[PDB]
């Protein structure tokens, strides 16, 4: 991005929910982002299940996922959450961050060629050790709301080292709204309840295009109780509302 | 394509509204297709801004359109709706159907071009008499239900003669609805109202990806009245609610 400036007006949003967190929010057009909160934009967190996005894109460009209609199947097993024992296509598998599918895409990825295609993406501090499987979640990547907005920038633009066919394919099973006007692209994640004192984080990045125009959009928060996850779509939801941009 | 059957279940939608019209819908694929009317399922029809999607693919194919994020700027001259007097990319222009930007990259694409891709395609009857420009609102094209959701089934399986790109790129500009299970991707068309003795045609034509599966869809209907439009996205709407689709 071109520029960054504080905007510490939209912290209403935060203050009303005794949220800690950050917004950002990058004019594609303009180059220029805009914050709540400039330190924290900087400062890196486990991606969760926001690494799925380079996870889609890997496991594609490796050939360990086959084309976009791959369907991942249920072998049977007990799995953890209820809405992951089913058959998954890469969209379903996305949605309910189905922690089992892009686990065992990552472990077929392998940590060579994973962390040749951090780097290439220059995603987070591109370090994947903790298991190929749970770095992501509990192990040792962390990556900013600047970062992933930049990101998720070269993935709109077909930059990322990755054939255009598959950032395509990764840019459709993203979509999660639909409107005449505009299209949202949007990944959640949820690194878990942490404790009072080291809380999790929750993530909700994305994109939406805009009539021309195309926003850029990281958000997290501190999070140490489940019920307060629905806040990680709302305070940039209503920001963005705000702003004109959806809603819409 | 495959077969197609009856399913008389659904003409309480039609009759509820004095609707005549036609709804054809396969799941996973057109090997076997529904419908209300056998003989309607394949009566052919102006395709009217459904002829955005073949359109927008070869205008692609050809180089005409430059790529996905390609914006069509607004001249600043009066275009016959306020809501195509704006610069649109290719999405935008779907979505609002703005016939002037299609009517350029028709004219761009050319006859012969066109009609290689229609012939490509098995687009209809691939009749492309009435001007470049024109044929698909008052020409001589003419494309049935049935045809549609085999022309739509090829492009969700990326089996058109076009890069698979270019596919996935209209593709995207299709998509009309996102919900957690499911992904809605449409095209409407109206060619107007013409008379009670020969009225226009309306259309809603497009697939659902649900959970693992995939529904091909095509509507259309007899419309002599404008207010009587909306119609052509709550008849089907509601046919694949009762269906559990949507």
């Amino acid at each position: 991005m071109g520029s960054i400036t504080e905007n510490t007006s939209w912290n209403k949003e935060f203050s009303a929910e005794a949220v800690n967190g950050v917004f950002v929010l990058c004019k594609s057009s303009s180059k220029s982002c805009a914050t709540n909160d400039l330190a924290r934009a900087s400062k890196e967190y486990l991606p969760a299940s926001t690494f799925k996005i380079p996870n889609a894109i890997i496991g594609l460009e490796t050939g360990v996922i086959k084309n976009e209609h791959q369907v991942f199947k249920w072998d049977g097993k007990p799995r953890a959450m209820k809405q992951w024992e089913r058959d998954l296509t890469l969209r379903g598998a996305i949605q309910v961050s189905a922690v089992p599918v892009f686990q065992q895409i990552a472990r077929e990825v392998g940590e060579v060629r994973m962390q040749k295609y951090l780097k290439k993406f220059s995603y987070g501090n591109q370090n994947i050790s903790g298991g190929i499987d749970k770095f992501h979640l509990e192990g040792q990547l962390r990556i900013s709301a600047v970062n992933q907005v930049e990101f998720l920038e070269s993935l709109y633009l077909n930059k990322l080292s990755a054939s255009k066919e598959n950032q395509l394919i990764v840019k459709e099973a993203l979509v999660t709204e639909a409107a005449p006007e505009y299209l949202v692209h949007s990944k959640t994640g949820f690194s878990g309840v942490g404790t009072e004192s080291n809380p999790g984080v929750a993530w909700w990045v994305g994109w939406v295009e805009k009539e021309t125009e195309v926003y850029f959009f990281a958000f997290n928060m501190d999070i140490d109780n489940e019920s307060k996850l629905p806040l990680r779509k709302s305070i940039p939801t209503k920001i963005m509302e705000s702003e004109g941009i959806i809603g819409g």
